[PDB]
């Protein structure tokens, strides 16, 4: 009943500073029935964007928490 | 974004024909940040009530799957 926080991971494909939005290609995540697919998350906390350009340059699989709210992602934590 | 459709385990604890409700001790699903409790799930097919009561009798752990709409849990598929 407490809100989902939702774990996965995969590649950090865009990010966009001004809508503080983040492209990832993510893994499937079985347990919810949900494939592998591309979508945006809006980060909850700001901050969070600087680690994720780490990514997006090295282009290294990441892990990631986030919630999704009807059709919205919003990204929780990253590493 | 297709829907979620959540896989779990638990044990049956209750069941009514009426209110066509299951209550189902569920194990924890790590996946989404969700700890083991005991819960009610909607269902729809008679099929479902009958396999529950067995598991009722029976208290052994089952498989199912739900879809959760806001406050529902509505019970997709249940397997002894
Ligand atoms: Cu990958
Ligand atoms: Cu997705
Ligand atoms: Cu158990
Ligand atoms: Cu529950």
């Amino acid at each position: 009943m407490v809100q989902q926080v939702i774990r996965g991971s995969g590649v950090v494909k865009a990010i966009d500073m001004n809508s503080k939005k983040i492209t990832i290609s993510h893994e499937a995540i079985p347990a919810v029935g949900w494939p592998a697919m591309t979508m945006r998350f809006t980060f909850v906390n700001a901050d969070d964007a600087i680690d994720a350009i780490n990514a997006l340059k090295t282009g290294n699989h990441v892990d990631f928490s986030f919630i999704q709210q009807g059709n919205i992602s919003l990204l929780k934590s990253i590493n």
